[PDB]
């Protein structure tokens, strides 16, 4: 199959504008395609993941054009609710950001919409979304596995009260958020207990305030929509630059720098994953703010021991730079790794451990304790983007690295290896 090695790095400096926000731009895509009037997105990002939105967007017959490269994009707003019938089939890939936003989303309203993807989304579970829709009164069926897409949308969600589970993922609750205040009815969605990826909840209501809607947030316990609303066009909009893309290269500095700055954004920014600056400074990074950057020079590199629930993706970039770390590091309360683009824990562990590391694959915790030195291994990537660059961190040291599968980083992140090439330095 298709492998890219990596020639070890002998140090990393330099600036990287990055590739749009995955997050931002599905959110975007979606609330402009329900909105009044025409929304100009810039800095949209062009990966896998952001692609089936916009053919999903297509399919249901939304207008947009898009720059030469697809960063741009003008948007004619649908004006209300999106619709189709003839159960119609919108592939979205491995996209969660669509997958669940868009099951949700659909439900308004009549319809009749097929939602698939690949084989591993149909492994990635939507029941807590689906028990939540159907509360509100949707109809919606499981085509194969119980609690898995593909699903069957049919319409019908008028809003109520709408309990959801927040335990799993944080994407049924946003799915809801930005579905409700379409709806007919007033809605009250009562989270059942815990809520893990709290940061991107952030998000999302900070993109539907952008389209012109609040709600009343309860201490993220409870959320009270009010039916009847409408979302409006911000006009021109700029798509964050993506801060978990950004971890890759803060990294590589706080291993082998050097100072790497990432421009797109700043301290300012919405996303969670910027907290990921502050984990590099408690391990001996030296971190600059700026109101479109973020840099990371390199001080010295020590193991922690942390609570990772609020920065899951850019997390997996710890478990790789504790390969450099001195002592043993743990990174806890990430269970949820394990029902994402492929299941984490054990990827990271069984990865971790081909170079050299001694890992601990704990059930919702990963401790790792690095070897004296790094050998070479053939990185499995698991259709997993975020593996290939993980492991790209492998050539800081004295081993070349070959990854399998390197264009799986198409996902939300085509020109990785070229921009990690950017920063790389023989001298
Ligand atoms: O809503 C979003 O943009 C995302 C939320 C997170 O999922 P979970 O809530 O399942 O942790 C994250 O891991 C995913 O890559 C993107």
């Amino acid at each position: 199959m298709e492998s890219l090695t990596l020639q070890p790095i002998a140090r990393v400096d330099g600036t990287i504008n990055l590739p749009g926000s995955k997050s931002v731009s599905n959110r975007a895509l979606l609330l402009a395609a329900l909105a009044h009037g025409k929304t100009v997105l810039t800095n949209l990002l062009d990966s896998d993941d952001v692609r089936h939105m916009l053919n999903a967007l297509t399919a249901l017959g939304v207008s947009y054009t898009l720059s030469a490269d697809r960063t741009r994009c003008e948007i004619i707003g649908n004006g209300g609710p999106l619709h189709a019938e003839g159960a119609l089939e919108l592939f979205l890939g491995n996209a969660g950001t669509a997958m669940r936003s868009l099951a949700a989303a659909l439900c308004l309203g009549s319809n009749d919409i097929v939602l698939t993807g690949e084989p591993r989304m149909k492994e990635r579970p939507i029941g807590h979304l689906v028990d939540a829709l159907r509360l509100g009164g949707a109809k919606i069926t499981y085509l194969e596995q119980e609690n898995y897409p593909p699903l069957r949308l049919q319409g019908g969600f008028t809003g109520g009260n709408v309990d959801v589970d927040g335990s799993v993922s944080s994407q049924f609750l946003t799915a809801l958020l930005m579905t409700a205040p379409l709806a007919p009815e007033d809605t009250v969605i009562r989270i059942k207990g815990d809520l893990v990826s709290k940061p991107y909840i952030d998000i999302t209501l900070n993109l539907m305030k952008t389209f012109g809607v609040e709600i009343e947030n309860q201490h993220y316990q409870q959320f009270v929509v009010k039916g009847g609303q409408s979302y409006q066009s911000p006009g021109t909009y700029l798509v964050e630059g993506d801060a978990s893309s950004a971890s890759y290269f803060l990294a590589a500095a706080a291993i082998k720098g050097g100072t790497v700055k990432v421009t797109g954004i700043g301290r300012n920014s919405m996303q969670g994953d910027i907290r990921f600056a502050d984990v590099l400074e408690k391990m001996g990074a030296t971190i600059c703010w700026g109101d479109d950057y973020i840099s990371c020079t390199r001080g010295e590199l020590n193991a922690i021991d942390m609570d990772m629930n609020h920065i899951p993706d850019a997390a997996m970039t710890i478990a790789t730079a504790a390969l450099f770390a001195k002592g043993t590091t743990t990174l806890r309360n990430i269970y949820n790794w394990r029902v994402k683009e492929t299941d984490r824990l054990f990827a990271m562990a069984t990865e971790l451990r081909k170079v050299g590391a001694e890992v601990e694959e704990g059930h919702d915790y990963i401790r790792i304790t690095p070897p004296e030195k790094l050998n070479f291994a053939e990185i499995a990537t698991y259709n997993d983007h975020r593996m290939a660059m993980c492991f790209s961190l492998v050539a800081l040291s004295d081993t070349p690295v070959t990854i399998l599968d390197p264009k799986c980083t198409a996902k939300t992140f085509p020109d990785y290896f070229e921009q990690l090439a950017r920063i790389s330095q023989a001298a």
